RNA sequence: CGCUUGCUCGGUUCGCCGAGACUCCC
DNA sequence: GGAGAATTGGCCA
DNA sequence: TGGCCAATTCT
């Protein structure tokens, strides 16, 4: 199908469209492939399909018990541990019933009793090609570090450089043959369609401590009015709260959620879980998904308000409405006792771009001022006192040459700002405690190393120019970073004979430069750099005991959040400066700057915003 | 115009309330 | 690296 | 007949 694209100029449509015209085109006909493509001709398909996300209210057994799991854990145990040349060898793979058969047969993993095609197709497919995916990330680590490499040689090339011998290591490989065991053997169970979450009911389906619903039934909305609850129940809003309350549509909360009791430094008040979860557990919306004899039961509620917060689906529908907003092959994982949903190719009107550069956003522009006589603008500025800068701007279309109007730059809330500032002092205090608590756990002569390597000053490294004979004056003033005085320092005892000297040289001209050694430079040859056995090992340590730290996974995610919310501001004031619907965000190339980077960059990602960069 | 679970940050009279993220996984 | 669904087929009451 | 849980197949 995609090579006959050509009938339709330029439209390119979704995948599921593109795999039945592909069908239409090998079985019989072919025009019945142009006909299925005909009234679908779209330039901006939907390419995204986001994630959603449900708790697990009941369970027969656990799912580690289950067949499925043992027979892909047979399958990733076993193909997570070959050598890489036999992973070509016994990958015969297939997709159908005889070659997954004498596959199963000949090798040493055991199946269960499962013997569904979809199910094993979907493990066999995610397990060698994870086992690709973990060797393809060593030659990208491989390749980023090479690129590192030369552009550290090319900048070392313009001053005094000490020789950089880095270890020479190629693809991992492991020592013999087999490639590496370090993919680990993923809990999650992948489902199907023939195992597609359906509505809990009663009738067909085992009992349990909760009740389900009518599917066809709209499904149950929240406390209509909670005003109206008396005092002395659940949900009293109390009178001196009243006056003062909300007026936008916030998403609302019922009084068993756990924000409104988690302990908290000021809440005095006393959290009952058994109590919260007997409460919160009666007005659930099970959903149930049945693999064999086995069974787990979801809680809906989630994919609920992700078809309320992104506005695809107003109040008022039904169970079976609700699921066919996503796929029916979730994602079910143990470890986080959650199961992950995603939502339908066209649930969401997303067209994930690609960050565009140079010659590309020149044509982007005419594209989007072609359709609209008007497409906004914001310049991100990054290096500032403040987090974000923006500048605003409205291009319209003048035959091949952009017009522009500058209309106003904002800054950062003064209110966000406390929050990112509340947020610093928090990860500074993990990163020295992480740090500290590294110092304790490294080897003691390597502490005593670390001790004295920070002990050690300036004076410390300038030891060498006292053995020399000369001591701290014209330097002792900020040493004078714009310009290189050590030599004239050195000439203050008759030293500045001794000086050694860095060769410049003129980039694409021919030629090199007698310069004095700059005061940078003297501190480069000065500084001590401490060797890369104990460097490594210290780094190494800390990269570990900071992922095993139960607050520094925390503080991670916070970064996000608050960088998104960042991006959200500037695209919502973008969006009501310019008053249009279309905008495009230009781009220039502890900190926030690369969290920041991140959250911008994903824009043209996850919602499909022109991120130019510049 | 539009919001019942879960999660992050705040206030409190302890009743509840105000903002926030939502591309997830090895 | 992963995160479908239509169309078809054997199928017994 | 019509009903139903599984293989086939596609960018």
């Amino acid at each position: 199908g995609a090579l006959i694209k050509k009938f339709f100029p330029g439209k390119r449509f979704q995948k599921n469209y593109l795999k039945d015209a592909g069908k239409k085109l090998k079985r019989e006909g072919e025009a019945a492939a142009v006909e299925y493509l005909s009234g679908k001709q779209e330039d901006h398909p939907a390419n995204f399909c986001p994630p959603a996300k449900v708790n697990i209210l009941a369970q027969s057994r656990p799912l580690s018990e289950w067949p499925i799991n043992l027979v892909s854990k047979g399958v990733q145990e076993y193909v997570y541990g070959l050598t890489a040349a036999e992973r070509e060898a016994n990958g015969d793979f297939g997709t159908s019933r005889k070659s997954l058969d004498r596959w199963f047969a000949r090798t040493g993993v055991p199946t269960h009793g499962y013997t569904t095609v979809q199910g094993l197709n979907l493990i066999l497919r995610h397990t060698f090609n994870r086992y690709d995916g973990v060797i393809k990330k060593v030659e990208t680590r491989n390749e980023k570090r090479r690129s590192k490499a030369t552009r550290i040689n090319v900048s070392r090339e313009a001053d005094g450089l000490p020789p950089i011998e880095a270890e020479p290591e190629e693809t991992a490989f492991g020592p013999d043959g087999k490639l590496k065991e370090r993919p680990g053997i993923n809990p999650s169970i992948y489902c199907y369609q023939q195992v597609s979450p359906v509505p809990y009911n009663p009738a067909k389906h085992p009992a349990l401590p909760f009740s389900g619903v009518d599917p066809g039934a709209p499904l149950p909305l929240g406390t209509p009015n909670r005003l109206s609850i008396p005092k002395g129940q659940p949900g009293y809003v109390p009178e001196w709260q009243r006056p003062h309350l909300s007026t936008k549509n916030k998403r609302i909360r019922k009084w068993y959620a756990r924000a409104n009791w988690r302990r908290k430094p000021g809440r005095k008040s006393v959290l009952d879980e058994a109590k919260l979860k007997e409460a919160a557990l009666k007005e659930a919306i099970p959903i149930i998904v049945t693999i064999g004899k086995d069974w787990i039961v979801m809680d809906a509620r989630g994919l609920l308000r992700a078809v309320y917060w992104r506005g695809i689906a107003k109040p008022g529908l039904s169970l079976k409405e609700l699921l066919g907003f996503f796929s029916g092959d979730p994602v079910l994982d143990p470890k986080r006792g959650i199961a992950t949903f995603t939502f339908k190719l066209g649930a969401v009107a997303v067209h994930s771009r690609k960050p565009t550069r140079g010659k590309k956003s020149k044509e982007l522009l005419l594209s989007m001022t072609a359709e609209k006589p008007h497409v906004g603008l914001v310049a991100i500025d990054l290096g500032q006192t403040n987090p974000v800068a923006a500048e605003f701007s409205r291009v319209k279309r003048e035959g091949e040459t952009l017009q522009a109007e500058p209309l106003g730059q904002i800054v950062l809330p003064d209110d966000l700002v406390k929050d990112l500032t509340r947020y610093r002092r928090a990860w500074d205090a993990t990163e020295e405690q992480i740090k500290a608590e590294a110092i304790v756990q490294l080897p003691e002569e390597c502490r005593a190393e670390v001790v004295k390597v920070n002990q050690m000053s300036a004076e410390e490294t300038k030891h060498l120019i006292l053995d020399r004979g000369v001591s701290g004056d014209l330097p002792w003033e900020k040493m004078t970073s714009n310009t290189t005085f050590i030599s004239d320092h050195l000439l203050a005892k008759g030293v500045t004979d001794q000086v050694f000297f860095e060769k410049k040289s003129k980039g694409k001209k021919k030629g090199t430069e007698t310069v004095k050694r700059k005061d940078y430079g003297w501190v480069k040859l000065l500084r001590p750099r401490l060797s890369q056995e104990t460097r490594k090992a210290v780094n190494d340590k800390t990269w570990e005991l900071k992922r095993a730290s139960t607050e520094y996974v925390r503080l991670s995610r916070r970064k996000t959040e608050l960088a998104r919310r960042c991006v959200n501001y500037i695209v919502r004031e973008t969006k009501r400066w310019t008053q249009c619907e279309d905008i495009a965000i230009v781009i220039e190339d502890r900190w926030f700057i690369q969290v920041l980077h991140k959250a911008f960059s994903d824009l043209a990602l996850h919602r499909g915003l022109p991120v130019i960069e510049a």
